């Protein structure tokens, strides 16, 4: 019995979590915007979610680099952490130990161990958020690197020369296969044609900018001609990078979650009928398959729960 | 005590390798122009080096994708080879124990296990040859992928809708990073600015496509301006590549091997400053090392030899 | 009263055109293998389709650059002509004033004089075959630059790092926009997916190989997915393109032609649809028009005739 | 006799200038926030030249795009104008009749009558600022296009799925050739190598932020490695362009200009050495020429002034 803790943005979230990954108990804090605070909010939510229940350790999925001590949060792109020992800071206030993930490899391992990835061997995941993240799992481990930065598929450079990236560097796939992407991709559209958007610009404020990833995905469903072409574009680069994966890990399986995921099969099959249309040699090779994600929001909470278990 | 054979395009070694990858006896046969009369070539081939030799196991390069049961050639694309059994063909007809790998594999391992690689727990190799490839490992063990057919680097696609490939895909890194691509860098330099090639041009025919791969590291070595540079240009791909392997396996070490870089640290020191610029992080993630690989091309046949001692 | 020259590969073709563009008698001979062949049988050509006609001038399509003097062809990429002075050549034989075009020009100047371009100012003519080339017309004129080599709109680099084309250069829109581009989308796609080019590989051979330019330009109409797939490929290189050429010269009409746009509707409108997709200034600046080009093979030589009426 | 005008971010100049393009007067008025008290400061502006001078009529430089019929601003990407009827508005509060002039395409017409452009036919024309801009002149006119927004070279798209531009698609050019892409070029190399921009980072205030165009014009005269640099990664793509305007175009002449270009052979010379890299088929063909613009800020005003007589 452990307790896990998805550090997500607008809200943090605690839960006592069975060796099954069934939540015993939720907790929720509106997220801090300071440094210090996310260490105040995170006791005050592990306290809540306690709840009387017999706690081992506790997991948390932080969205930044943690290092391969899982100790350290190294660098955040919106919260100030230099080096924030968080693992130290939390350890001596909750008496429990602790062990710190970064947020997809929770998600990865919650999907992996409770998700649509039980019964695979060698699993990649991917989320599309309003970036793109995911993990490895290699031979029943999730694989953080010698330094425990793996996996942070979103920088991986797809178009040299390529769009300015929240992290620096020019052309990352997380600026053409995201949440971020897709609204780009209808605007562009929806300014030339705004005709062939009438059931989706119907849905904001009707003008160019009130454009949102819940109103896309929506619009698209009653087959707005924009909407679901915008689509296309995203299961494109999303594709492209699967099977790049597919060429440097050849996995069972990719397993898509998202909030942009947690849409379905509008989203799913375009995306498993870009990959398969742009994987290499599939005539010899046997293609992995492109499963989608089964705990939803949930995974991370879970996945950091049961990472708190592993030495 | 195990042999090891690597498949050449002109010529077929197959050679003792002993429990620390030392070649006790090499020998050697040409390679036939056939399919089929290559399957006898190795045979031969293993034939001669076992004289007088208590052998117990035989591994194989194979110039293409391998599957995971390690006893196919799935497809090779210089050899007329489809989901041929090497395996079963060669150990019915040697009376040893074989295991077929993927060529850049053998070379992968046979440098993590008795090269550069010692005392690091997860490594990814590259070597430049004509191509590209190279091999994983992660944790201390060859990682193949499920089906047999990982670390096929060579075709991350790096440039999207980029140069055709010879795997039929756009864009691939090989025509980007490898001799082929410095050559082609050279023949548009030369051919824009002779008077900077007064040396390179001087050691071919004097002509604007004489130049091929050897004449450029000599003429580089020779401080000429143009050959100088188009090693910094080899550079820029090889290096923004590595950096994006960092990001997905996040290595303690690539190690850099194959032909061109056996012109030493005028090859390997410009890619380690662009491998440092093109990194995703800054000060805070650490760096992995870019070494020079030690056991120049016996790589393959080395450790092609060692990987018959696995399961 | 004039006569035109169309240049065939396989055919040189004289016709006797009249000032409202409709061609008279026509007379063609075999294109010879030798390069002064092609005078010799261009003015054989010339001869045998001035018939009793009180004939004015000769106007000749040549696949080349031609100069600003109209007269001597400055490199033809298959034609053995190297500053070839074909204007004083065929004029001193057979005896009438002369005067030479880049053959996409004259394209360009049949369908602006006798085509969709009847009632515009300002249009620019694209004509997609093994490549792309096109015209410039601004204020009724032929724009064929200081130097006569305007309009070569096949070599504009809209890929850096992109595809070796026959010009020497990478990444020319020739590469990304045409026959031979359509048929790399086909054969890329159908190889990926066989299951859906099921009617292309038909009317081939059944062979990825086997396809060809025409078959999946009947494919489509059939609805065959694959063929339409790689029209959307074409369209989006095409549009995207045009939009640019839209950005430069802001025409009255675009007018996309030769083989593989005589296909009709198929074609234009998802270009149509695709240079709206990419122009910007979408809600300020008017839309140039997207035209079909009525005249088809026709117009090279019925273009130049007409070109031959002035200087 | 004639009069330019030139709407600037900070200011608002209104010239007198004569037959051979001279400028005899000029005044100047801050350029107010709204678009309402543009039109006025622009009727300040020309009621104060006009001075004692009998000028017959007035070219108005206008910041976006202008219509073929060199009367509307149907767009500017800074000043708030929507299909703006500038010439009716002004015609008839000063009394004198009105032409409004793309205000890259005053500048060329300036540069192509006045300056480098003398003696020439077909010419184009680019100037390098926060962003790329230009004019196309064939057979002695400027091509204004069908609907007068042509010329508009700053968004050819030159990298596909590439950097945001200013217009909202990705990609142009001039995000990647114009005094932008210059800064951006520095920041990134002096970020990779602090070593080779100690001379640099000393103009500016010893940060890689604190880096500003004027900076490295200067740190590249004093030979700093990446001032230089970045002036070779701006060449490249300068050039390339310029190339692929050499096969769309074929002119006798590039004459390239503006706040970049002020700086004079240390960027034209990288540059137009680029254009010689990325010509294609230049061993059969002429090349053209890349000239230094001579009229420096002034082209978009005196150019303006004589686009009122055309
Ligand atoms: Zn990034
Ligand atoms: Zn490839
Ligand atoms: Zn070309
Ligand atoms: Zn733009």
């Amino acid at each position: 019995l452990t307790i896990g803790v998805d550090i997500g943005g607008t809200k943090i979230a605690a839960g006592v979590v069975d060796e099954e990954g069934r939540i015993l108990s939720t907790f929720k804090v509106a997220t801090p915007p300071t440094a210090e605070g996310i260490v105040d909010a995170i006791c005050a939510a592990v306290a809540g979610a306690s709840e009387g229940h017999d706690v081992e350790a506790v997991g948390i999925g932080a969205a930044g680099y943690v290092d391969d001590k899982r100790a350290t949060v190294l660098f955040a792109p919106n919260i100030d952490w230099r080096h924030e020992p968080l693992k130290d800071k939390v350890e001596q206030r909750v008496g429990l130990p602790v062990v710190v993930e970064n947020d997809a490899n929770a998600a990865a391992w919650g999907e992996y161990r409770f998700g649509a990835g039980q019964g695979h061997d060698d699993v990649i995941c991917i989320t599309l958020g309003t970036g793109l993240g995911g993990g490895i799992i290699i031979g029943n481990k999730l694989r953080r690197g010698r330094f425990g930065v793996a996996a942070e598929f979103g920088h991986i450079r797809v178009v040299p020369d390529g769009l300015l990236c929240g992290c620096g560097s020019q052309g990352c796939w997380e600026q053409y296969a995201s949440g971020r992407a897709l609204v780009r991709y209808a605007k562009q559209r929806a300014n030339a044609t705004p005709e062939n958007a009438a059931v989706l610009l119907g849905l904001g404020d009707g003008s160019v900018d009130g454009i949102e990833g819940k109103h896309i995905s929506e619009a698209a469903r009653q087959g707005d001609p924009v909407a679901v072409d915008s689509f296309r574009e995203l299961a494109r680069w999303a594709g492209a990078g699967l099977a790049d994966l597919a060429s440097l890990f050849d996995p069972s399986a990719f397993i898509v979650g998202g909030g942009v995921s947690d849409e379905g099969e509008l989203v799913l099959d375009p995306i498993r009928k870009s990959f398969r249309r742009w994987l290499i040699g599939g005539e010899w090779r046997p293609h992995a398959q492109v499963l989608a994600a089964q705990l939803g929001g949930k995974a991370g909470l879970v996945g950091a729960a049961d990472l708190a278990r592993q030495g």
